[PDB]
This record gives C-alpha cells, sequence and structure tokens, in this order.
C-alpha cells in the first residue's frame, strides 16, 4: 500500500480514537508511534492490517465498523492533503471521473494498486458505482463515498445492491442517489 494513503489511515484513525490506541497499535507492529510516512514509499499491506486489529482490540470495536468509520472522516484527512485531486464542482463528474484516476495511479505510480470503481448513470438522478479489488475493502469503500457527500456538500443517499467474490476479486455495486437531478436524457 502507498504511503500517501497509509499515511491518512494513520491521522485519521488518531482524530478518531485518539493518540494513545494509536501510538500502542503502531508500536505493536515495530513502528515508531511518531513514524513520518511519505507518500510514495510502500508499506506492508499486513502491517497495515495488524494495525487495524489492534485499534479493534483496544477500542472494542469491530473491525469492519471501525474501517467504515475511517472511510467516512477519511475522505476529510486525504482530500486536504491531496486537494488537485478534490477541486471540481459536482459530486457526480467526481464520482464518474473515479475509475479514471485510480486508472492512472496504477499506470504511472509504482507499486499502486487501487481498485475499479466503474461508475455508470442508472437514473436522472443516480448512478451506479461498482468497486472491484484484489483487496476487500468494502467498508472503507462505503464510508469513503459517504464521506464525499459531506465534502461536496451534496445530498445521497447510498445503496448496497450487489457484494460478492469472484474469479479473484471483491465486488461491491452501490447506487447512489441524489436528492436533486443530475442527469437528463439526450438523444443518440
Ligand atoms: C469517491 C472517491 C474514491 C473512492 C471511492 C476510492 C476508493 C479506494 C479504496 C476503497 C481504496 C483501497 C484499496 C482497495 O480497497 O482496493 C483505494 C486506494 C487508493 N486510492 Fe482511492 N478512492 C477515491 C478517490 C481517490 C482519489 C481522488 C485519489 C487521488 C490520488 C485516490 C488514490 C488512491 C491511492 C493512492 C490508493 C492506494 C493504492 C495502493 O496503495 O495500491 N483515491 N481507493
Amino acid at each position: 500500500m502507498k504511503g500517501t494513503i497509509v499515511g491518512t489511515w494513520i491521522k485519521t484513525l488518531r482524530d478518531l480514537y485518539g493518540n494513545d490506541v494509536v501510538d500502542e497499535s503502531l508500536k505493536s507492529v515495530g513502528w515508531e508511534p511518531d513514524r513520518v510516512i511519505t507518500p510514495l514509499e510502500d508499506i506492508d499491506d499486513d502491517e497495515v492490517r495488524r494495525i487495524f486489529a489492534k485499534v479493534s482490540e483496544k477500542t472494542g470495536k469491530n473491525v469492519n465498523e471501525i474501517w467504515r468509520e475511517v472511510g467516512r472522516q477519511n475522505f476529510k484527512t486525504f482530500s486536504e492533503w491531496f486537494p488537485s485531486y478534490f477541486a471540481g464542482r459536482r459530486l457526480v463528474n467526481f464520482l464518474m471521473m473515479m475509475d479514471e484516476v485510480h486508472l492512472q495511479l496504477t499506470k504511472m505510480i509504482k507499486g499502486a494498486t487501487p481498485p475499479r470503481l466503474i461508475a455508470k448513470p442508472v437514473a436522472k438522478d443516480a448512478i451506479e458505482m461498482e468497486y472491484v479489488s484484489k483487496r476487500k475493502m468494502y467498508d472503507y469503500f462505503l464510508g469513503f463515498i459517504e464521506g464525499s457527500s459531506k465534502f461536496f456538500k451534496e445530498e445521497i443517499s447510498v445503496e448496497e445492491v450487489e457484494r460478492g467474490e469472484k474469479d479473484g476479486f471483491s465486488r461491491l455495486k452501490v447506487r447512489i442517489k441524489f436528492k436533486n437531478p443530475v442527469f437528463e436524457y439526450k438523444k443518440n
């Protein structure tokens, strides 16, 4: 996992559960509690997993619930640190651009393998987005979408319609519905 994202996870964990929970969790995997994570270094996926398991242990929270909360709050943490990607006007266009943004990172950044996020308009007020990953971060994905709403200041409802694993991939399709319409039909 790239330092960019893991660094935001560590800060977000602190904002949610405080410095002691985090310091101990990092110490438990052999990090300095005050480790400065750089954007382009690589962090072992399993060390992140063990860190989050420690947070779970020390907070009595299910890890999936932690990931859900981290997702929501991390949208803020991440958008503040990497603003270039979060300056658009409309949530819907942001969401539609995400598959290409991730694809560009896969292409151009060594060691980066973000998930597919193919989005598809399905109604004048809704899009379908499908998370497809070799990882499985269903709850983080859900929380991050929810965090995007608070940032663009646009109300949405997020409805999960499909979940499952096939051929090595975790897959989660959500239907994102906007209070106010965002598409109109146009002749082919
Ligand atoms: C609503 C918008 C977004 C969603 C839903 C989303 C979703 C995710 C998720 C769930 C992961 C965890 C990896 C996985 O589960 O497979 C991930 C990884 C990542 N994402 Fe995003 N993302 C969004 C926007 C962005 C933006 C704007 C950037 C700008 C650089 C970005 C950069 C990254 C990076 C660098 C990783 C780590 C990839 C790796 O370490 O292999 N994401 N994304």
